[PDB]
């Protein structure tokens, strides 16, 4: 699981 | 799962 | 699952 | 599953 | 499944 | 399934 | 299934 | 199935 | 799990 | 220009 | 320009 | 320019 | 420019 | 420029 | 510039 | 510039 | 500049 | 500059 926000 | 937002 | 938003 | 929005 | 919107 | 919108 | 709209 | 609209 | 915000 | 092959 | 191969 | 291969 | 391979 | 390979 | 490989 | 490999 | 490898 | 390896 890889999550990137911004 | 790969999630990218922005 | 690959998700890209922006 | 590949999803791209933007 | 490949989905592209934009 | 391949879907392209835009 | 291939769908293209736009 | 191939569908193209636009 | 990898999460990046900012 | 729209090109589809396959 | 839209190109789809495969 | 939109290119999809595969 | 949008390129997708695979 | 958006590039996705894999 | 957005590049994803893998 | 956003680069992801792996 | 954002770089992720692995 | 953000770099992540591993």
């Amino acid at each position: 699981i890889y999550q990137y926000g911004g």
